């Protein structure tokens, strides 16, 4: 089996992306933030507390007569924004562009924080990550992608971001014409249940390439590019003015600047991240500050290829028995 499903940027900033997922039977359509960092599957729902609720779609798994109660099972999560959510976990079926699980527990937000209530676009997340971190007890439960696998023609799921435009997630097959060139496979580890790389270096714009390795996770569901301290001075020392900023949290840069690319490696392979999509806009409305789109890593404890550089590859999440990650130039 395969499955294929449009995914379509949130706001002007691409601030996340979601795409629609059908729960139940009949067909409850969600629009969810698919996450390769996290591990749960998890809605706005009949049960969320209603002061939480404003203008998401909720599943009422009383209304599919395939949901049936996981009995006993919570779920509670933190992400690495300092948002969280918890609830009670049902099973029912999934599907995502055709392709159809039986079974997936579902987790019903009981409860969610202040930063998923005022975004009303996204009706919960499904997470990609390995299960090894999904949040449900007693019984630790599968990802969508885990279950999917053995009904799929390859062990495999791809993410082709858009800029500023919808773009796909496909399962089980790889789409030889939604890249140019070849997909250059690297190494995972899944030690902390990420899909952890690392990167052969980096050049910002025109530069010389430093070969310097970058161990980072691949995680879609983070809007930014998180890199060392190093790296990303040496990006933003290349535009006149710009500057970090402790007031506002991070790298800002004057909205009149032109910015350079950035270049990531992987193995001997080169993805450029062009200039335009490390521009995140005023930081308030009428603002002459813009922020920047690469970030520090530093007190986060992990680098992050977020959706700033994954946008710019076509990305193969290769979930055969030893894992690896493709990237591929579009
Ligand atoms: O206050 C809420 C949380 C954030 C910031 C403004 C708006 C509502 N949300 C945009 C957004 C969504 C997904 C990812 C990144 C940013």
């Amino acid at each position: 089996s395969t499955g294929s499903a449009t995914t379509t940027p949130i706001d002007s900033l691409d601030d996340a992306y979601i795409t629609p997922v059908q729960i139940g039977t009949p067909a409850q359509t969600l629009n969810l933030d698919f996450d390769t960092g996290s591990s749960d599957l998890w809605v706005f729902s009949s049960e969320t507390t209603a002061s939480e609720v404003d203008g998401q779609t909720i599943y009422t798994p009383s209304k599919s007569t395939t949901a049936k109660l996981l009995s006993g099972a919570t779920w509670s999560i933190s992400y690495g924004d300092g948002s969280s959510s918890s609830g009670d976990v049902y099973t029912d079926t999934v599907s995502v562009g055709g392709l159809t699980v039986t079974g997936q527990a579902v987790e019903s937000a009981k409860k969610v924080s202040s930063s998923f209530t005022e975004d009303s676009t996204i009706d919960g997340l499904l997470g990609l990550a390995f299960s090894t971190l999904n949040t449900v007890s007693p019984t630790q439960q599968k990802t969508f992608f885990d279950n999917a696998k053995a009904s799929l023609d390859s062990p495999v799921f791809t993410a082709d971001l858009g800029y500023h435009a919808p773009g796909t997630y496909n399962f089980g097959f790889i789409d030889t014409t939604a890249y140019t060139g070849s997909i250059t496979y690297t190494a995972v580890s899944t030690k902390q249940g990420f899909w952890e790389w690392t990167s052969t270096g980096y050049a910002v714009g025109s530069g010389t390439f430093k070969s310097t390795s970058i161990d980072g996770i691949a995680d879609t569901g983070t809007t930014l590019l998180y890199l060392p301290a190093t790296v990303v001075s040496a990006y933003w020392a290349q535009v006149s003015g710009a500057k970090s900023s402790s007031s506002v949290g991070g790298y800002v840069f004057p909205c009149s600047a032109t910015l350079p690319s950035f270049t990531f490696g992987v193995g001997s392979a080169r993805i450029v991240i062009p200039g335009d999509y490390i521009d995140f806009g005023p930081i308030s409305t009428g603002s002459s500050s813009c922020f920047g789109g690469i970030q520090s890593s530093a007190g986060i404890g992990i680098n992050i290829f977020g959706d700033v550089a994954l946008k710019a590859a076509f990305v193969v999440f290769n979930g055969a028995t030893t894992p690896t990650l493709g990237f591929a130039s579009k």
